């Protein structure tokens, strides 16, 4: 691996949370116990549903593979 | 919306050309038959050892796989 980043926009699909969570952008927990809130699947942010319209799409990460 | 692209300085590394194969900065052809030049391992930029020294070191792709 090098120096490089991957960058883009955020790709956020709906996601069963097996252990309690909280939500990147806000702080409050992602309440319920299947479908509690939206991860990204290129960097991992987790954010509630109403949270989502609230984050900058921006994504970006350090690739280290 | 936006593409996803991966981002960082070119890796140059020697590589041997098969075939007649030009300088991707100056396009000069990269003389001889074999070690004929450097090809970015990252993003596949072509150049003679001379033209490494003049290149910018920005290095982007963008990532369709
Ligand atoms: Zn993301
Ligand atoms: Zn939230
Ligand atoms: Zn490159
Ligand atoms: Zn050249």
């Amino acid at each position: 691996g090098s120096r490089r980043a991957s960058v883009g926009s955020h790709r956020f699909k709906v996601y069963n949370y097996m252990s309690p969570t909280f939500c990147d952008h806000c702080g409050s927990l992602l309440w319920g116990l299947v479908k509690q809130g939206l991860k990204c699947e290129d960097c991992g942010m987790n954010v509630h549903h109403k949270c989502r319209e609230k984050v900058a799409n921006l994504c970006e990460f350090i690739v280290t593979d």
